[PDB]
């Protein structure tokens, strides 16, 4: 059983820095972003959003947990102030590479919904790297459907 | 500095269930495999490749340290018998998600020279999948030249 | 202006060189340490600090860049994990001679602030040699204050 | 005093890493590189000069220091081999940034004169960036005298 608890002081600082650097890379495989500025890029965004870390309002941040000692990984939901349709975006979601494989993504994403509709959340928002074709196919099954497609293309 | 240490059994089957998976996914991203497919196909390469796994012969299989607690990646190459090149392969190279950002691919990258040379190799050859782009500028800054391309195209319905 | 950005390995080289010989002058200018000893000593104390280099756990080493052409500087902060007071230590702060005296210490540490607050951190502590009265007033300037001090004399 | 010291591997690394960072900074800020450039374009200069590193033949890596115990600077000649005016360049030359205004450098050019003088030389050449007043003033007070001078002006942008 995959439970949902609020990420500790040293759960977060640790997930910053794990994000952080991530975001970078994947704004970089993505084509979006250069590589002598990912890393900087990516810190501000984060900082931005959680301008007070964990207290940040409406933030919710959690340590997906198999048990006590296996944190198999993270999930991040913003709750909009109010919104017209009670919806919350997820600003991240994933397992630590030791613990991908078992199929406790799916699990963890099961209880997002049980957590979230518990909250009176009614609708789930999020964003994917279209490259992270595995995570758009979990997302698909899961029930997640897409409403906006970004592309681009070189030229010449 | 970057250390190379051989895999124990312990880590190389955590290894393989690694790098089966994700090659399945570079082989359905690059629009080569099914994804369908993609899992089974790549079991099969990987095994055939090694059969007796980390006790296939002429293949080195190394987990990359930073030092004694720290294992930012794995590195694994193959010296074919008598290569008129002294030419070998690197079927996988690569630093773990918490350790990527940080520049220790290219130091990894300088200990597999100083690796081969010591060993004999002379030259080093390697696959990288055309969507990876971060990889092939980095082998790019680090020497490595492109020498084949394969290319495909959809065609209408 | 100026950014945090995760320090790279080989700016850790070049930086972990350039201030554990700095720490030696500032330890013989003190007189804490003999100019025979101190470069021996620094060395001991900076791979006791960082024993698994930049992976040190609750250790963050940031360049300052001022833009993506150079980095003007670096800083170095520990976040206790647990402390009482969400303190953290700042092992080494500064910027390179050609990047000093603009004013972009005070940015830095203005970045400081703003990181730690994302981080959680609601306090900063620091050392600084006595002798090194730029970085006492600007501290002061940014709000630091005095807690503790060594003094020594000699007899003979 | 400050006297000459062969520099050692480990000096050498911190230096070569230093000096082609520096070179790059004195470049972009001349305005002669492209700050996307300079790096890499440093890295070459450097490389090109000194093939073989310390044992680059005919060029002379020193380490400045007062006694056998303060490494305070360093001191980059190069002694062509066979010169018709029996000259030596000087490639580079300073100290570290604790090392500063204690009169040093003119002490240091004083060894190198000594130095100079007994290895043959009969003639030293340098290079200084516009911008370097401080070591222009210096070298001007030593002897030295300007015999190129490299000037621009941009047009636009
Ligand atoms: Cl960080």
């Amino acid at each position: 059983t995959i439970m949902l608890t609020p990420m500790q002081t040293e759960e977060f600082r640790s997930y910053l820095t794990y994000t952080t650097k991530h975001y970078a890379e994947e704004k970089v495989k993505a084509g979006t972003w250069l590589p002598e500025d990912a890393q900087l890029l990516s810190k501000q965004v984060f900082t931005d959003l959680l301008p007070r870390g964990l207290e940040t309002p409406h933030h919710h941040l959690w340590s997906l947990k198999l048990n006590e000692k296996d944190i198999v990984g993270w999930l991040w939901i913003h709750a909009e102030p109010e919104h017209p349709q009670q919806e919350a975006f997820i600003y991240d979601f994933g397992l630590y590479e030791p613990y991908r494989g078992k199929g406790y993504a799916k699990q963890a994403l099961a209880a997002l919904d049980q957590a979230a509709r518990s909250m009176g959340i009614r609708k789930l928002s999020l964003h994917v790297f279209a490259h992270n074709q595995t995570a758009r196919k979990l997302y698909e099954q899961t029930g997640f459907q897409e409403t906006d497609v970004v592309m681009s293309k070189k030229l010449l």
